[PDB]
């Protein structure tokens, strides 16, 4: 029996749709960790129960150095609480808009890091589907651990294929596309079909309609170009993509 008051609460870590999330520490133990807390009511009220149990339940059976880890749950009357995994060194996702943009050898880091959490979460049927820059912590070590399976399965739009927004079925192929949008917008600073209009990001993907940069190399293009397919099985397993030569070349 886990319950609020076994925490004391630090400095809010992010905000959300339903809930936030803030340091924690357990009192007994001195323990630090991120402690996400939403909402009941909003989560009622937009029917996500259900999402929730599979994060949870998804999340909390799997282990992995690049998979932020779940230690446990509980709720009160009018929240729920989950126990997280601390990051010590943030999100990926200021990372980028603090350095304007990551160099091959950060870029190409980053996405092994990924392919191999991914490939875990593969092997055992599990799609994330909700790959961002704002899912994607680092440690303390700086490694990078992917996290929040909100939206996460078993076989903003800027991140999802075409097959997702056009409302089709999809699979673990899902996951590379992203793998390949993320890669981009490490690279440029932009994701490859961000646009000021939703429906007009939707064309975008839709039609596949992307255009590098002077200085990516064709090496990184390659991969991407290899990566962002409209048909999901030309998208290369995990394995390829981990062999890939200018991941070879620049990974560590
Ligand atoms: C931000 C930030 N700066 N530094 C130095 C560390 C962090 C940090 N954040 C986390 C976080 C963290 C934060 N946001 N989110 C996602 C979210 C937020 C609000 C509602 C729903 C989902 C996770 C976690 Cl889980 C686990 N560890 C974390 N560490």
């Amino acid at each position: 029996q886990w319950a609020l008051e076994d925490f004391e609460i630090g400095r809010p870590l992010g905000k959300g749709k339903f809930g936030n999330v803030y340091l924690a520490r357990e009192k007994q133990s001195k323990f630090i960790l991120a402690l996400k807390v939403l909402f009941k009511a909003q989560l009622e009220k937009a029917g996500v129960e259900h999402q929730l149990r599979r994060e949870v339940e998804i999340q909390s059976h799997l282990r992995h150095p690049n998979i932020l880890r779940l230690y446990g749950y509980f709720h009160d009357a009018t929240r729920v609480y989950l126990i997280l995994e601390y990051a010590p060194l943030g999100t990926v996702y200021r990372e980028l808009q603090k350095l304007s943009k990551f160099d091959e050898q950060r870029t190409a880091t980053y996405i092994t890091e990924l392919a191999n959490a991914l490939s875990y979460c593969h092997s055992k049927r599990v799609i994330h589907r909700d790959i961002k820059p704002e899912n994607l912590l680092l440690g303390s070590a700086g490694e990078l651990k992917i996290a929040d399976f909100g939206w996460s399965v078993h076989a903003t739009l800027d991140y999802l294929p075409p097959e997702m927004i056009e409302g089709r079925m999809h699979d673990e192929k899902v996951d590379l596309w992203s793998l390949g949008v993320l890669c981009y917008e490490f690279l440029v600073g932009k994701p490859p079909f961000e646009a000021n209009t939703y429906q007009e990001t939707y064309k975008r993907i839709s039609r596949v309609e992307f255009t590098f940069p002077d200085f990516v190399t064709e090496g990184a293009r390659d991969l991407i170009s290899r990566l962002l397919k409209h048909n999901p099985s030309q998208r290369p397993m995990l394995r390829e993509v981990l062999e890939h030569p200018w991941i070879t070349a620049n990974s560590s």
